[PDB]
């Protein structure tokens, strides 16, 4: 029972967690949002009732209890459980896909809800995190990335991502999930379809660039900026979209292939002029960065000393039950 011209898909843990701030949202109508986990875990407060939460079950027909940094574990389940998601919880308008990279469960479903909505032919716009604190975190991270990317390629359909560090300058996850938090209002306010001069048409082509910019489909990065300061360092985007307040200038110096205006509400909580650029330019340094964490950790995990086995013929004198050498 929520208006659903924005749909927010709160994947895994980290997902969930971040979405736990936008109920209040639900509740005032302003958009619906969907708990994805294989995990209760988390959800164990959630004023959102069970009917906007789905927990991936297995063969017998039971709910899972997370993946454990896992994607192999349950991934045949997830890509299996995918569409029914979709029949049950009606995805909207446009779609705000909230996944870690790091986790077991966030980065399978994530990306399988991404490639199964660009099918369809939805609009989707990712929120993304990603963690390096163990090794298989960034290898996890590592795997889900060439995934997004190897999906952004071959569904012919750039895959939008709103990515972040949770490392990053030291910031806490507190930090991270304010970041994510704004990004998601944003995201929402855009999305609202109640901006003067923006249609739906000029949103499609924006989040599905080539059909005019003409380049080729590939993972694409979503910064989000207020003022006007953001024109020195971004002056040559693919595209951005700007919505400004009651009489505010237009953005200037800025030459993209694509772009877009609209004009915030009077009563709309954006009281200085907002944009979406998008921007594939960063992502070499994204991929070097996680790269990088891989090839430390292999490089520590090659140092490891290895573990003192005890003999073969050992093995053979413990063939007795119980492994008693006696
Ligand atoms: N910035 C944030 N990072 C988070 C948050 N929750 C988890 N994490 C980070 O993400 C990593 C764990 O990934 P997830 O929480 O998505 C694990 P997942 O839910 O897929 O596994 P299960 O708990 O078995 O379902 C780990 O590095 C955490 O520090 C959060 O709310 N914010």
């Amino acid at each position: 029972a929520q208006e659903n011209q924005v749909h927010i898909w709160a994947v895994g843990g980290c997902g969930g967690e971040i979405g736990s701030a936008f109920e209040g949202e639900v509740a005032k109508g302003l958009h619906s949002m969907t708990y994805v986990d294989t995990s209760r875990a988390n959800l164990r407060d959630s004023t959102l009732g069970d009917d906007h939460i789905y927990i991936f079950k297995d063969a017998a027909g039971r709910e899972l209890d997370g993946s454990g940094k896992k994607r192999d574990e349950n991934a045949e389940l997830i890509c299996s459980q995918i569409p029914g998601i979709l029949n049950k919880h009606t995805p909207g308008k446009f779609n705000i896909v909230v996944f870690s990279l790091s986790g077991g469960s966030g980065s399978v479903a994530g990306p399988a809800l991404v490639a199964n909505l660009l099918e369809r032919g939805e609009r989707v716009v990712c929120c993304i995190v990603a963690s390096f604190d163990d090794e298989r975190q960034t290898i996890n991270a590592d795997r889900t990335f060439k995934g997004l990317m190897a999906a952004a390629e071959g569904l012919k359909r750039p895959v939008i991502v709103s990515y972040h560090m949770n490392g990053e300058n030291g910031k806490s996850e507190q930090d991270v999930n304010l970041d994510v938090q704004v990004v998601i209002s944003q995201l929402c306010v855009l999305f609202s379809g109640e901006n003067r001069r923006l249609d739906s048409a000029d949103l499609e082509n924006f989040l599905n660039h080539p059909r005019v910019t003409g380049l080729e489909p590939t993972i694409t990065e979503l910064n989000t900026f207020m003022g006007y300061e953001w024109t020195k360092e971004n002056d040559s985007p693919i595209a951005f979209c700007t919505l400004y307040p009651k009489d505010a200038t237009k953005v200037m110096g800025v030459s993209a292939i694509y772009s877009c205006d609209g004009f915030v509400p009077e009563s709309s909580p954006i009281r200085e002029a907002t944009s979406f650029v998008l921007s594939t330019d960063r992502l070499g340094g994204i991929i070097k960065q996680i790269a990088d964490e891989a090839k430390r950790y292999i490089e520590h995990r090659n140092a490891r000393q290895q573990a003192p086995k005890v003999g073969d013929e050992t093995v053979a004198e413990a063939k007795n039950s119980g492994f008693l050498l006696f």
